[PDB]
């Protein structure tokens, strides 16, 4: 909340988030002054490879539901506490290192998060405690090498998650036991060495598992037999028994 007119420039000390708002608002300059209520104007913001380093000054944009952010240079998020009405959050490819606890706490209405390709190497547990809504999330291409039970718990109404290439080489065996309308589900690109029995005994919504290019040198009985939905079982690039090519001759192979 500003209270009398104030330069673009002020709130937003980033050249490039400047000029995005600029642009946003329809404006000449950004030494141009804006209202409140030209910054409750804004509901979305499309702004990937800016060079954007900073989006200080977002708080007081307390509309956007839809932010694209994606291949810009980020490293603090912390400005994205309080936008309650975010819907799609794209920080892909930015420079992300950690995610404070307790970032996501007020983030009821989202439905998608991209964190793909930051530098993320660990996540608290209980980071996306809150987000009863999100359908889509995206932790892909970061350094992971671990997941804690208990993170996913939360996302009942999750349909697409992707953690493929990261580092991960093991996991937990109730890690997925709520995601009962996941449909997609990407591992491929890591460095796990087994799958656990019952890991995907709640899935029963999978259409797709991608487990490619792991560790992989053997598959437990009866592993995917819960999951009556499936169209699509990538296993290439791992060291396994020898399979017909199709789904359903593999699947009734290992059955």
């Amino acid at each position: 909340t500003i209270t009398v007119s104030t330069p673009i420039k002020q709130i937003f000390p980033d050249d490039a988030f400047a000029e995005t708002i600029k642009a946003n608002l329809k404006k000449k300059s950004v030494t141009d002054a804006v209202t409140q209520n030209e910054l409750n104007s804004i509901d979305q913001i499309n702004a990937n490879n800016s060079d954007i380093k900073s989006v200080q000054g977002i708080q007081y944009l307390p509309n956007v539901r839809q932010l694209n952010l994606g291949g810009n240079k980020l490293h603090d998020i912390s400005a994205l506490k309080e936008l309650t009405n975010l819907g799609w959050l794209n920080l892909s490819s930015n420079k992300i290192e950690k995610l404070p606890q307790g970032l996501f706490e007020s983030l009821t209405t989202l439905t998608q998060l991209n964190l793909s390709n930051n530098q993320i190497t660990s996540l608290p547990q209980g980071l996306f405690e809150s987000l009863a809504s999100l359908t889509q999330l995206n932790l892909s291409n970061n350094q992971i090498t671990s997941l804690p039970q208990g993170l996913f718990e939360s996302l009942t109404n999750l349909t697409q998650l992707n953690l493929s290439n990261n580092q991960i080489t093991s996991l937990p065996q109730g890690l997925f036991e709520s995601l009962t309308n996941l449909t997609q589900l990407n591992l491929s690109n890591n460095q796990i060495t087994s799958l656990p029995q019952g890991l995907f005994e709640s899935l029963t919504s999978l259409t797709q598992l991608n487990l490619s290019n792991n560790q992989i040198t053997s598959l437990p009985q009866g592993l995917f037999e819960s999951l009556t939905n499936l169209k699509q079982l990538n296993l290439s690039g791992n060291q396994i028994q020898s399979l017909p090519q199709g789904l359903h001759e593999s699947l009734t192979q290992l059955t």
